[PDB]
């Protein structure tokens, strides 16, 4: 049901999550994740950057099955200011 291509985005969900894990929340509510788990992530753990993100990336990334790839978030992350995470990728990628 998810992003069936989770694998490569997964990768790059890993380096971007230790560099800007905080900015994901910041995202989630921006993608408008269920606050339900933003709740609970939240409360349950105030200061792991792991433990917060994914729950929040989790949910985003089966909505957007195409866009489960990093050209996706990698395009909105970089326009809008995670010029952060955007390098991480890219450099990954070579191109």
């Amino acid at each position: 049901a998810a992003p069936p291509g989770e694998a490569y985005l997964q990768v790059a969900f890993d380096i971007v999550c230790d560099n800007v894990g905080r900015d994901w929340k910041r995202l989630a509510r921006e993608l408008k994740v269920s606050e339900a788990k933003m709740d609970g992530i939240e409360e349950k753990y105030p200061r792991s950057l792991s433990e917060r993100v994914r729950e929040s990336l989790k949910v985003w990334k089966n909505a957007e099955k195409k866009n489960a790839s990093v050209a996706g978030l990698v395009k909105a992350l970089r326009t809008c200011r995670l010029n952060l995470v955007a390098d991480l990728v890219e450099e990954a990628q070579e191109s």
